């Protein structure tokens, strides 16, 4: 698949000169951290998300080329759709289909007054995100940064996996440049190993965030790291019912326990004991069915 080459000045013009101001006051900024800032824009009769990239300038160009490579090979309903790019101007830009419901992290934290996600919507999001990871693993790609901030939500709250800049083709390797988000990383990924089993572990943390509505890491909380609740529950001090997000009215114990069981299996500290993505996908389908 081939993409449209956008002019930097067209992207600069539709995003109000890449405004740092947010949604309310009159700017276009939609979020940052994923090695760039995402801005809202309107191009060729469509609402778009324009990611202006902003380690080394060469490493940032490597991730720009990697994102296009992965997106050229990988088209799926549970991956964000790349509409084009821009290399001509000062800053590297990636253009996507606009995701009106932001990220799963934003929606789990009810950022900007949005209503809490229902258990019914959370199940669809978990299944959709697992279908997106399955498609990546089937095409021998390792995401390397699976987290709720990288699961975007469209007009129908369909889960769309994003950020393929750090993605690696497999088609267990070792690396000197350890990348990803600490609170979601498998022990072997924190040591430099590159394997699709690390994406399964990170997805297990995403499933706990979905059940609990709690962020993967919170400086003002005990445990500070969400993955530690797996041990508090296993060493029967608590149960998953004590951790269910109170901001839901439709969560039943049976399906929550079925999602928690998938998460627990994903979070096995030994990479070879974790289920593969097809098994995770099967278990999430049986939970609903
Ligand atoms: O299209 C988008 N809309 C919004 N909304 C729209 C509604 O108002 C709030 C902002 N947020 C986005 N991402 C950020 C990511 C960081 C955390 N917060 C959300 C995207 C995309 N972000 C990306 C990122 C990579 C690839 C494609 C896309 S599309």
């Amino acid at each position: 698949t081939r993409f449209h080459s956008f002019s930097f000045y067209e992207l600069k013009n539709v995003t109000n000169n890449f405004d740092e101001r947010p949604i309310s006051v009159g700017g276009n900024k939609m979020g940052e951290g994923g090695f760039g800032v995402v801005y809202k824009g309107y191009v060729n009769n469509t609402t778009v998300a324009v990611k202006k990239l902003a380690i080394t300038t060469e490493e940032l160009k490597q991730q720009f080329d990697q994102e296009i490579k992965v997106m050229a090979k990988c088209q799926h309903e549970n991956l964000v759709e790349l509409l084009g790019f821009s290399s001509d101007g000062d800053d590297l830009c990636l253009v996507y289909v606009y995701m009106p419901n932001g990220s799963l992290l934003d929606r789990l934290s009810c950022l900007d007054g949005t209503p809490p996600l229902s258990w019914h919507m959370r199940c669809k999001i978990a299944q959709g995100a697992a279908n997106g990871i399955n498609f990546l693993h089937e095409n021998h790609h390792i995401h390397r940064d699976i987290k709720s901030a990288n699961i975007l939500l469209d007009e129908a709250f369909t889960a769309k996996i994003s950020d393929f800049g750090l993605a690696r083709a497999s088609e267990t390797v070792m690396t000197s440049r350890i990348v990803g988000t600490t609170a979601y990383m498998a022990p072997e990924a924190l040591r430099g190993e590159i394997t699709p089993k690390s994406d399964i572990y990170s997805f297990g943390v995403v499933l706990l965030e979905i059940i609990t509505g709690l962020p993967a890491v919170d400086e003002h909380r005990e445990p500070q790291l969400l993955l530690d609740i797996k041990e508090e529950i296993e060493d029967e001090e608590k149960t998953i019912e004590d951790y269910i997000d109170k901001k839901m009215n439709d969560a039943d114990s049976t399906s929550v326990e079925a999602m928690y069981s998938v998460a627990s299996q994903c979070l096995h500290e030994k990479k070879n004991k974790r289920p593969d993505i097809k098994k995770v996908q099967q278990l999430l389908q049986e939970m609903t069915a």
